[PDB]
């Protein structure tokens, strides 16, 4: 047993999605450096978004650290790399990408970022209510988009949409020229978009300078300003899932989301400067703010650097109920993982390229 608590991180700070896993790693400042007396030691490591290098770095922190708890990746692919490793080492794993949690990975990890079901409804409830009949879709050949997509047809469907053109681009493309063409084509009243930081920019700026007039919609995974500083004056108007930490002043003070969203976008932004705010820096910090919460309740049975307090922290995080964070109010079961509800979102527009809440 040790006096400190161990919490190994791995997000993507290189490669194409270091605009997810850079916020992450800075917003390490501004979290706890102990809980209960016991200091946090805090080993956070690159992956570049590699599962193999997700992998590694998973296992360095459950053996070489012997970490009490782990974080991470940025995106899918290193995520379900990281619960592997989790599951099989049975340490409490604390996921930064929404990743599919599966019967298999479900006992040792829960996930930060909204679940796609919870982001999908605000954004096919807005079609619904602005004359959206028929629907495209462009996202990643991967789990993510797969998640999307599954998620439009089975909910989106439903609600009284029509899906009419379905196209796919890996992570890395840099140009997605031939599915707008057909997208385009094809004149759906809407678009969603499944991908994530600077690749969720592309499809946005294709579509708008291939002609494209419909309404755009993007996930969760595009909540930046950076979206911003690539699309420009291709993002007017977009509709965007996003987690409230993207405007704590447009709530009000009843809202649990409201105080820890504002202590770490003053803090954020202070450093790094205004509207440096993120979707990504919110879920490293609302992990620490789980911490806060299922930590002390472990300290009471169990040291730290054992089994006994992994397996504590496990069943904490189910027995501890409505846990507040920037991004949503925390209630996990042994079967939900997200553990997420409505207050976990807002919708975002931008107007003056700038990010406004829609009402
Ligand atoms: O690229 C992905 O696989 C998804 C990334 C993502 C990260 C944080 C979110 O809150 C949503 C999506
Ligand atoms: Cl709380």
């Amino acid at each position: 047993e040790t006096n400190e608590i161990t919490i190994g991180i791995t997000v993507t700070t290189t490669g194409p999605a270091a605009a997810l896993g850079i916020p992450e790693r800075n917003a390490l400042e501004f979290v706890a450096k102990e809980i209960g007396g016991h200091p946090l030691k805090v080993i956070v490591l690159d992956d570049g978004g590699d599962p193999t290098a997700a992998t590694t770095n998973a296992r360095r922190f459950v053996t070489e650290s012997k970490a009490d708890v782990i974080m991470g990746s940025s995106v899918t692919p290193p995520t379900v790399a990281v619960s592997n490793v989790a599951n099989e080492a049975q340490v409490p794993h604390i996921a930064l990408a929404p990743l599919p949690i599966t019967p298999e990975r479900a006992k040792w990890s829960v996930a930060m970022p909204q679940p796609i079901p919870i982001m999908g409804k605000v954004l096919y409830e807005h079609m619904k209510k602005n004359n959206i009949k028929t629907v495209g879709y462009i996202g990643y050949s991967d789990s993510y988009g797969d998640l999307w997509f599954n998620d439009l047809k089975k909910q989106g469907e439903a609600m009284g949409l029509k899906i009419v053109a379905e196209e796919r681009f890996a992570r890395p493309d840099t140009s997605v020229a031939g599915q707008v063409l057909k997208l385009v084509a094809a004149n759906p009243d809407a678009i969603l978009v499944g991908a994530s930081g600077t690749a969720a920019a592309l499809p946005q700026t294709s579509l708008r300078e291939r002609g494209y007039k419909g309404l755009i919609y993007q996930t969760h995974g595009a909540a930046s300003m950076d979206f911003i500083r690539i699309a420009g004056k291709s993002a007017e108007g977009v509709l965007m899932a996003s987690g409230p930490v993207m405007d704590p002043e447009g709530q009000d003070d009843s809202a649990l989301t409201k105080k820890p969203g504002l202590e770490l976008n003053t803090a954020y932004e202070a450093k790094y400067g205004p509207n440096s705010r993120s979707q990504f820096a919110a879920h490293s910090f609302d992990a620490f703010k789980v911490l806060e919460r299922v930590v002390p309740v472990a300290l009471k049975t169990a040291k730290p650097g054992t089994q006994e307090f992994r397996e504590a922290i496990r069943k904490a995080l189910v027995s501890e109920k409505d846990i507040a964070a920037s991004q949503g109010v925390y209630s996990f079961t042994e079967t939900d993982r997200y553990g997420l509800d409505d207050r976990s979102r807002i919708l975002l527009t931008v107007k003056d390229g700038k990010y406004v809440m829609v009402k």
